[PDB]
């Protein structure tokens, strides 16, 4: 019945995302995942100004051995999108943690790994932090059309009933940026890609910037009703080195998500997103976060 | 006028670029002097993070810029314990700290964009203070640091002569073995540090092991403190490499240098008990100049 509490909370300046596969036996998460909503629950009562939430989210196969196949009916295998420009890197266990306390973070994903043990072997560790006035890296404001408000993201992205209900579908993506080549670009060119200025993040009217740009390809209708995702994406890495936008979004439906990414990498109508002109996507996943009731329900 | 990097206290997070000079010394001059107007602009546009940065220069480069006058003691970072402490000395230290992470960010964008293509970036770590003040292997860190502008510039800032208003700095990268330590009775790894775990009280010089890290480091000459002004702070990844990230500024390289004797077996054949579960993996010296220094880099 309970929503996992990494799901909904906005503004968090930061996170941490472990992907991880599994080692051993899959029974091993049943009682590993229990111990770990209980340490989440230990450290909301000894840090509670991190106002912290996290989510323990399985991947397709994991998932159905713990639910016996019952519900989660459209959760499977992230599939290559666009022939191959979206890779695929499907694995068993998603573990996503955000707060206004990177310190309480990490000590969170220590009782993480603790709690999964030798159980996983961890694929992935991102650290994200939200970058200065909200900015993605590249310098464009993130966030604008996102979900705002308990009331809206719960309605985008918590299902609302039958053996699921308050869980949802995660989407994990990262992405590298190569910023000498977004600056190579005008900046009349990176709005044009981007469907927004730069400066004042105002959006570019849909019939004056091409089909390719950002907001073209994702913010789509069916019949005048939006297609929306509650996104968490997070800047990160070094100035010197890997960095990007680690994209995450929840949603009640997996096919909201799937609609954006085979617009993005063409599929739909042959066209793919102008922002592949300076970052890439490398990893990518399809995870189901049960509530949290059903986590209990797991022994 | 000191670097604005070295005196400030309690930063939440920060920055440390090591590289190495790939084009002409000459370079390191303008690019410098653009990386501390940068520095002022930031401190500027966000006056609540309480940024300070730092550019400091390693024995060669230094030797070159500065013409040989000064910085006495400066000197390549030489390997301690004939190998206990490597040594991975580079030509170019920036050291970026603030109470926010995505200011320190925009800086450390700003340091690349300012040296481009006549550096080689070595390392790039970003620190991060732990809970409570704590280094992750849970003991807290920072009770003895130098506390206050006035001591901590006493013992980090250059008092007088060319050098005036600059300091020594040393980086060291710990990677901490936290399932070793885990091994350890709470007991056995305060008998290693020198003071208690939860509550941080320190053990009686004549109660703990001469090999506790309080013993190797908490030196004096007849009686005064060989005192240092600590900014590391914690880094990693909690499925990866972990640690701490030294960071120590100190007016005479001389106090940095005989901890590091003592902690890696030099000077009493005695070694620090931390390296039952931590080990350094680099190591070096640079000499940071004041800002009036930096200007007349002609
Ligand atoms: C490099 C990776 C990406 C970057 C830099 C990026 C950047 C942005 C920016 C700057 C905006 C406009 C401000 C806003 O409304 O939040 C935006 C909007 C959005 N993005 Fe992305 N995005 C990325 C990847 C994705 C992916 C992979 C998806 C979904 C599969 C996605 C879905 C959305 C949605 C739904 C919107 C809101 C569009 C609207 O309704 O106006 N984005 N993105
Ligand atoms: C693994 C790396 C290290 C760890 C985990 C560590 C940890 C600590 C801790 C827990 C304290 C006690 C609390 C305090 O006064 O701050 C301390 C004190 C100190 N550390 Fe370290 N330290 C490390 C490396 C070093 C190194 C390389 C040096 C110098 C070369 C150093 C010099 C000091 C000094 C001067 C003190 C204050 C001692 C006193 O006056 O009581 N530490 N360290
Ligand atoms: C889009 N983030
Ligand atoms: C010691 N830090
Ligand atoms: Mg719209
Ligand atoms: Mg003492």
């Amino acid at each position: 019945s309970q929503v996992q509490s990494g799901i909904l909370p906005e503004h968090c300046r930061a996170a941490i995302w472990i992907e991880a596969n599994l080692k051993g036996d899959v029974n091993a998460l049943r009682e590993a995942s229990k111990i770990f909503v209980d340490n989440v629950a230990t450290f909301q009562a000894k840090f509670p100004d991190a106002k912290l939430g996290a989510v323990v989210a399985f991947g397709n196969n994991v998932w159905r051995q713990l639910s016996g196949g019952e519900g989660a009916d459209e959760l499977k295998d992230f599939p290559v999108y666009g022939k191959g420009l979206a890779p695929s890197t499907q694995y068993d266990l998603l573990i996503h943690i955000l707060s206004a306390r990177h310190e309480v973070n990490f000590s969170v994903a220590q009782a993480a790994l603790a709690a999964f043990g030798d159980a996983i072997d961890v694929k992935e560790e991102i650290h994200g932090f939200r970058w200065v006035e909200e900015r993605d890296l590249s310098g464009f404001v993130d966030g604008t059309e996102n979900p705002a408000g308990e009331e809206t993201r719960r309605e985008v992205a918590v299902i609302k009933d039958g053996v699921d209900a308050g869980g949802s579908y995660v989407f994990v993506q990262r992405w590298e940026h190569n910023l000498k080549q977004l600056n190579r670009m005008s900046v009349p060119d990176q709005e044009m890609m981007i469907g927004r200025t730069k400066d004042a993040n105002e959006e570019i009217d849909g019939d004056e910037r091409p089909v390719t740009s950002h907001l073209s390809r994702v913010d789509l209708k069916e019949d005048g009703k939006g297609l929306k995702i509650v996104r968490q994406s997070l800047p990160y890495g070094t100035a010197s080195g890997t960095h990007g936008l680690y994209f995450c979004a929840y949603c009640a439906r997996l096919y909201n998500i799937e609609q954006q990414l085979l617009s993005m990498f063409g599929d739909t109508d042959g066209k793919r997103d102008a922002m592949l002109r300076f970052t890439k996507p490398v990893t990518g996943g399809y995870y189901f976060a049960p509530s949290l009731e059903r986590i209990q329900a797991l022994g």
